[PDB]
This record gives structure tokens, sequence and C-alpha cells, in this order.
């Protein structure tokens, strides 16, 4: 079946959209070539549909059905729990699309009787309905890039009363069945460093490693009704309170394998019949998907001894090399088998036998050095975007500080302690905003976290080492200054030249401030300060932040 059907009204915007960086002097201290930076807008939106619309044509055989069965046999030992319309209410970022009902997010977090009294109707809904499709609303995604121009990403989402509806029947079952189901192959379940862990010791673990990436075509319009259908079989196998099963069969059928499409305006936009990108079970849905189809594929391709670590769509498979002809060989029966699912590629996979060489959740593994010399692998990327969304958030007000999410992500890279930190621990200290908490996201979820307490989570999420890390690999420093000059970033001496004014303010603050001040910015001097394990590391309550993953899925966490 068609992906979409459209019926010709447009995609709209519901406000002004912009496409241009912003010509600031903030932003512009950070990158000087603003013309290369866009934001992706409406405007784009037909071409987009273009390429996520066509017709799917799957054939599943034996491995796919025995590699199903082992994983519901897996999914029966889940006992999932139905949470309370209080519980789900508190989930809900504060600044959640508001519902066509009369209320909104900050109404839903405050229990107020009009938002529970709605999400009440919409939750009996449910049980007493198990066929009308339920309403989504499809509007062009705003990201930001550097040229060299992407289409807008198509979002699809429920009405806010159904979106909490979602977590009541979902949010324990999307938040324990994946880890249950997949074990160690589930990439959600790590910080980055467990990431680079698994990584490396599964690439050592070889005799002769051979991995690869496997980039997917638009997933999510890949992803069939039979495909939905099989992901609420493996649902079903929880152990579930009678009102939960019934709300995962109507969720199914009435909202998760398609339904219509309605634009900004309120017009009747189209027809889906495959992955929602902004529901509850986005990510969950997409990485058994992913998982189920890789795993059958790698036993049709006959590959030896695999290790696969999945993310949602993104895929890595370290494997027990076979020869060079035979490994590409092997590849191309992966694929075709992966084809046969319906997840063809977008580019084609490509054997590689250096770990370093393979980019997975857009990240490579490198290695540098820490005070005594060791070798300490991080996980690292090109700095592009990260940089070009860094100097939006600067010149504009975002909902989602993609910079604050990337420094806690990328903690011991180059660019995030030299640049990252470097610009916005300078403006924010001027601004007296160093306190101030902001919204990031982390695997999909959000948080409202303080930059001032970065020290701690950074000590915790990656080790005294992300602070100490120095002799980065000649690729990781060509690749960053290769992106500075492409986007016109001052060079990495004028970072450093900043970073020692800023380290000296942060200082004299005392407090938090010169904790900052200590840890984050030691690189920039030669007068090294003593650093040891942060007290306020060890009471971290980083309980639910590498559990799963819920990009799209509506999550607020902290
Ligand atoms: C719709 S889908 O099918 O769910 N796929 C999905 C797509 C994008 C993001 C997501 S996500 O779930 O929002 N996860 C991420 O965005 C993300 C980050 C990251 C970086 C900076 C700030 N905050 C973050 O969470 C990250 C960093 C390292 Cl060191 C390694 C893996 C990482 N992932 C997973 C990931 C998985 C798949 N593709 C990726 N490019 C990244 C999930």
């Amino acid at each position: 079946s068609m992906s979409y059907t459209w019926t010709g009204a447009l995609i709209t915007p519901c406000a002004a959209e912009e496409s241009k960086l912003p010509i600031n002097p903030l932003s512009n201290s950070l990158l000087r070539h603003h013309n290369m930076v866009y934001a992706t807008t409406s405007r784009s939106a037909s071409l987009r549909q273009k390429k996520v619309t066509f017709d799917r044509l799957q054939v599943l055989d034996d491995h796919y059905r025995d590699v199903l069965k082992e994983m519901k046999a897996k999914a029966s030992t889940v006992k999932a729990k139905l949470l309370s319309i209080e519980e789900a209410c508190k989930l809900t970022p504060p600044h959640s699309a508001k519902s066509k009902f009369g209320y909104g997010a900050k109404d839903v977090r405050n229990l107020s009787s009009r938002a529970v009294n709605h999400i009440r109707s919409v939750w009996e809904d449910l049980l007493e309905d198990t066929e009308t499709p339920i309403d989504t609303t499809i509007m062009a995604k705003s990201e930001v890039f550097c040229v060299q121009r992407k289409p807008a990403r198509l979002i699809v989402f429920p009405d806010l009363g159904v979106r909490v509806c979602e977590k009541m029947a979902l949010y324990d079952v999307v938040s324990t069945l994946p880890q249950a189901v997949m074990g160690s192959s589930y990439g959600f379940q790590y910080s980055p460093k467990q990431r680079v862990e698994f990584l490396v010791n599964t690439w050592k673990s070889k005799k002769c490693p051979m991995g690869f990436s496997y980039d997917t075509r638009c997933f999510d319009s890949t992803v069939t009704e039979s495909d939905i259908r099989v992901e609420e079989s493996i649902y079903q196998c929880c152990d579930l309170a009678p009102e939960a099963r019934q709300a995962i069969r109507s969720l199914t059928e009435r909202l998760y394998i398609g339904g219509p499409l309605t634009n900004s305006k309120g017009q009747n936009c189209g027809y889906r019949r495959c992955r929602a990108s902004g529901v509850l079970t986005t990510s969950c849905g997409n990485t058994l998907t992913c998982y189920l189809k890789a795993t059958a594929a790698c036993r049709a391709a006959k590959l030896q001894d695999c290790t696969m670590l999945v993310n949602g769509d993104d895929l890595v498979v370290i494997c027990e090399s076979a020869g060079t002809q035979e490994d590409a060989a092997a590849l191309r029966a992966f694929t075709e088998a992966m084809t046969r699912y319906s997840a063809p590629p977008g580019d084609p996979p490509q054997p590689e036998y250096d770990l370093e060489l393979i980019t997975s959740c857009s990240s490579n593994v490198s290695v540098a050095h820490d005070a005594s010399g060791k070798r300490v692998y991080y996980l690292t990327r090109d700095p592009t975007t990260p940089l070009a969304r860094a100097a939006w958030e600067t010149a504009r007000h975002t909902p989602i500080n993609s910079w604050l999410g990337n420094i806690i992500m990328y903690a011991p890279t180059l660019w995030a302690r030299m640049i990252l930190m470097t610009h916005f621990f300078s403006i924010l200290l001027a601004q007296e905003q160093l306190g101030k908490a902001l919204d990031c996201q982390i695997y999909g979820a959000c948080y409202s976290i303080e930059p001032l307490d970065l020290p701690q989570i950074i000590e915790r999420l990656h080790g005294l080492s992300a602070f100490t890390l120095h002799s980065y690999s000649p690729g990781e420093i060509n690749r960053v200054a290769s992106c500075l000059r492409k986007l016109g970033v001052p060079p990495l001496r004028t970072w450093r030249h900043r970073a020692r004014s800023v380290r000296a303010k942060l200082l004299s603050q005392g407090g938090r401030a010169a904790i900052c001040g200590r840890y984050l910015f030691n690189w920039a001097v030669r007068t090294k300060l003593k650093l040891t394990p942060i007290p306020a590391a060890s009471q971290l309550d980083l309980s639910g932040w590498f559990v799963a993953g819920y990009s799209g899925g509506d999550i607020y966490h902290s």
C-alpha cells in the first residue's frame, strides 16, 4: 500500500517561518558565514512529500518469523503498569502543543479540571471504540542545517488528550520492553561512554572484525501496516491491566497503523499508512522493527557472529569477517533481505575494517589521551550541525537548546569543550544566566538543566577524564578545522583566548561557577587546578536518562 495519499490541500505553517540565520553580534562571534545556515520550512514540504510517498511491497519469510517468535518469548517476561492520569500529565513537557479542546500543556501539568476531564473522556473513548481513525496534524518540521538544501521533515501527531492517553497505556511498555526483548543490542540503555565501551568491546571481541552502518531510506515511510500489527503482537505479550490491553489494541488500529492528516488550517490533507513520527511508540516500534528485520536479514545473508546495535531506525552491525569478497557479497545479501522486508537502503552499506570509520547515530569512535597519557575512546561527530544550531539558538530563543544536549552528550570532544562550552559560558555569565534552567533533549526526552550543574553531570556520564583529554586524533583535528573554515567559525586560538577569559570570571564568582571554571576550562591553562570527584556527582538522580528512546514521544523527564 501507499505510505501516504494526498488530497492536494497544502502542508501549512501555523505562524511566520524563519529560514535564514539572523545577522546578530553574539551568533556572529561564533559563526561568520550566516548565509550558509538555514532552517527548513513548509516551503519545501512538497519536495519531502514526493520522497516519502511510495508503494511498499513487503515479503516475510521463515527467518523473520523465527526472529519474531524469539523476540515474543522475551517480551513474555515483561509485566507493564498502567499509568494514572496524574503520572501521565507530569510526563507532558510544559511547552507541548495545546489541545484543540480548550486547554494546554500547563493545564495538563497543573491537573486542571478541564484537562483531566477531557483526558478521561479520550481514555473512555479508546476503551469503547476500536475503529474510528484518530485525527492527526501534519506539520513541516523547522530544523537548522548548513548548506551542502534538505527539504523539511514532516511531523505527524495526535491531539494532547490522546498523547496523555498513550502514556497511560504505553509509557511503561516503551520504557521497559525494548531492553527485555533486545538486551545488549538496545542502544538507548547506554550513556555515550557505555555506547563507546560496548562498540569497542564488541569490535575487539571478534577475531577479524567487520562492521557496517545500514541506512534505510525514509524509514518511517517503509513501516507497513503488518509491521505495526507485528509490533503490537510483541506489546500484547506483556502482562497488562485489561484497559491497557484495550487501549493498546484501539491505539494500534485507530492511530499507529495510519489515519487522516489535517493541516494547521484544519483542512483534510491526506492519509497515512505508515509510521507517524509524533506518537509515543515511534522510537520503540522503530527500534523493534529495525532489530527484527536486521536480525532476520543477518541470518539470510549468513553473516557470522553478529552483534547489532539499534536506536530507532539507526543500525550498526559488527561481525566476524569471512574474507573481503565473502563480506561484500554477504552485505549485498543482507541489503536484499532488508529490501524484501520493506527496508531498502539510502546509501548502500559498505563493509568497514576500522571501527573509527563507522558512523552510527551520526557519531564515531575516536581516541584521545588523559592527564597520564593513556588512551581514552570517546564518541564524536562532525560538528557542522551542532555549530549551525548553536548559532541559531544564540540569535533566537528556541524551545529546545540543542547546544546544551550536545555539550552533555559530547563533553569529551575538542569542539564541545573549546567552542560550545566557551561560547555559552561567556554569554550566560555576561547575562547573569549561568544558573537559569534550560530545556534540552537526551534520547528524545526533555530535561530542564541549569548549565552550572554541567561539571557533576559530565563527571557522572563521562568520568573525570572528560576534563583532561588532549592529543586528539589527526582525523578528528582536521574535521574540526575544515568545519571552522567552511562556516567561518574563529580559529581554536581565539577560542582558547575566550576560554581563559571566561574561566577567570567563573573562578572569581566562587560557588558553582568556580567549579565550572576549574573543571570545564582546565584545558585552557598550563597551571592545572587539581580535579577531584565532585561531591554532587555521586548524588545525581540520573535515573531515566539512559533507559529508553522517546524521540517524538512528547516526554518530559526531570
Ligand atoms: C525517530 S527514531 O527512530 O527514534 N530515530 C532517532 C533519530 C534522531 C534522534 C533520535 S534520539 O532518540 O533523539 N537520540 C539522539 O538524538 C542521540 C544523541 C544526542 C545527541 C545530542 C543531544 N542529544 C541526544 O540525544 C546521541 C549522542 C550519541 Cl554520542 C550517540 C547516540 C545519540 N542519539 C541516538 C540516535 C539514534 C538514531 N539516530 C541518531 N542520529 C541518534 C532518534
